[PDB]
């Protein structure tokens, strides 16, 4: 069954007032994209967070992965940048998966690493303290953050 | 100073190449808004959900909290169920905060706990896996949520 | 060439400052997304609204055009329900081109008929004030709208 | 009634399958927000295009209209560039009316004139062709925009 087949399904239960929450045929298929990705685009500029982030990836799938010629801090003009940034990779590239990490939303709001779909959806995700706050090495922050995003929905790097 | 001031000296950062993260300012003017609050909005009409997130918030700040009377559900056939979530409760309600919990992103993606301010910016928010896997009671995870909500821009609930 | 290259070159204008508006490759490479679309998808499940969309649309392509089966209605607690609509369809559906016709914005502001393409970029859209004002039949109405909002990129129906 | 108010009306309307279009209250609401404003922020940095959109407001309100002191361009490489322009002014300007003008989305998709209230909802709207076809000054344009984004919610001026 496609992703639309099971998007549906959820559209319809929530509609019909029958909806108990994540299904496991969604979170496997979830899983699958990921796992499956054949190319991979890293919503970034800066080959720092590149590297942090193709090297883990590189450990679950077996895809080619590839960051983005421009620089996407103007994201940062936007409600919630590391959306906005995802959202830029997609108009510019093709992929399977696009990743990025940005601002969560207001200045102070603290970081948001982000894994999306071909189609703009919004696979998974996982947040920061505010710098401020934490102040960590923002590599090793990067690590923790995409590591989290797999482990949420199911996928570990051993 | 006003936040509005405080984000177009973000913005102006962002533009010219030298914003390097979230500033104390930042921070500062966030828990301020939250601590300050004089009325919440909670984006649901579901009453145990309701009474978690209450109890909780009256340990931070004086403000008058109410939901809506409005079924919030179908907000999950949009992207992000949880920031739709937010939004309805700003065009039908007046408040200096709002917070929603709901799906993060498409079917499977697991939980968001957002706040938001008056003219709709993310100030915080937290994620829990897929129920598929954590598998809690919601109770107890949406109070796990709104506190490392709270706690990841530097306030706590003791 | 592809879309994608061709949204980076715009991007790289306006990143640099000598962005001086819509360009004749940009509006050709629209014009063949539409005019060489083999599916297209009406983001509702709304029959007069579908056979008045679908008449005019084979006019101008050789797709197949179906409608949903669920009711997009729900997009209208949302702060742009045509767009939200467009993207319903997206997430349920894969095509070509979706189209979506609703209510622009806040209640009261009128509609919008918005295309979309298959990653949800906006192509084009047309406005009618607001029926409380024009007062003419729907299936009038969208007629109107389709083809203003292919006339202003440059596909003619006649 | 408050706008919040009314809103929720037409939201519970939807939910039981009983809305039928704007209602007169709605369109109403719309018209006195845009008449009583008190400040308007013009998204843009831009001289000439504030210049036409104030004169034309000043006939409608009698509000302070003003500018931004930021380049709002960095809202093109976003889906929907007029709408994220209204939504950078929101964030940084306190006023009652923001309006944006910039590109509708696509590169080549054309224009869009966008007003916002003071909590970003979207209060009208009017699109040109691309440039690219229609050939007109962009101050012709903008008035012609900003005209027809008045006249379709009952703003004649
Ligand atoms: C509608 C919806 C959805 O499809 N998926 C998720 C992600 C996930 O399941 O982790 C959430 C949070 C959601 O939204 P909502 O907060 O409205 O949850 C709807 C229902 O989904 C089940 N559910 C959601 N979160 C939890 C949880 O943390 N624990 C348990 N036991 N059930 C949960 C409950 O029946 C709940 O009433
Ligand atoms: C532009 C921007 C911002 O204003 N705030 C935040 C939240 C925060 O500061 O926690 C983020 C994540 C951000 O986006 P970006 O990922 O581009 O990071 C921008 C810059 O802000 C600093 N920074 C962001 N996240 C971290 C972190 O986790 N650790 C450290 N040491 N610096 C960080 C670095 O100078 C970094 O280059
Ligand atoms: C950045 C941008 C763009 O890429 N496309 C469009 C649609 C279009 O070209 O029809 C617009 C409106 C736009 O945004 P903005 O209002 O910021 O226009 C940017 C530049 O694009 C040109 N332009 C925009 N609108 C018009 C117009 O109505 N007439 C003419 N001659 N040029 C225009 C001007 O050089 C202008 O400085
Ligand atoms: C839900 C909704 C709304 O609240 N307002 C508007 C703006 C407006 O009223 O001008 C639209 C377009 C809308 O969305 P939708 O296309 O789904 O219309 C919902 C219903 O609202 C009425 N309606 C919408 N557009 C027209 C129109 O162009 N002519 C007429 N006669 N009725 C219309 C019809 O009963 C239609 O069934």
């Amino acid at each position: 069954v496609v992703m639309e087949e099971i998007i549906k399904k959820a559209f319809i239960e929530s509609i019909n007032n029958i909806r108990r929450g994540d299904k496991e045929e969604e979170l496997k298929k979830i899983q699958e994209k990921i796992v499956n990705a054949k190319k991979i685009v890293v919503a970034t500029n800066n080959q720092k967070k590149f590297k942090v982030i193709r090297d883990i990836m590189l450990r679950v799938c077996n895809a080619e992965i590839k960051m983005l010629d421009i620089d996407t801090r103007f994201a940062d003009l936007t409600r919630m940048p590391a959306l906005t940034k995802g959202l830029i990779a997609l108009d510019i590239e093709k992929a399977d998966l696009y990743i990025a990490r940005g601002r969560l939303g207001a200045p102070g709001s603290g970081s948001m690493l982000v894994i999306l779909d071909e189609k703009g959806r919004v696979l998974t995700a996982s947040l920061s303290p505010s710098s401020v706050i934490h102040k960590e090495d923002i590599e090793e922050r990067i690590k923790k953050e995409l590591i989290e995003a797999l482990s949420r929905i199911g996928i570990s790097i051993l």
